[PDB]
């Protein structure tokens, strides 16, 4: 399909988790944070 991220935004940085866009890697890992402190996932599982 026509799909694709480029466009509602250029960013250098991008979370690998969610999919946000950062200007600076700084920004990047003050995010991670929500991500690097929650219970982990599980493929079909719980
Ligand atoms: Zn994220």
């Amino acid at each position: 399909g026509s799909s694709g991220s480029s466009g509602t935004g250029e960013k250098p940085y991008r979370c690998a988790e969610c999919g946000k866009a950062f200007t600076d890697r700084s920004n990047l890992f003050t995010h991670q944070k929500i991500h690097t402190g929650e219970k982990p996932s599980g493929p079909s599982s719980g």
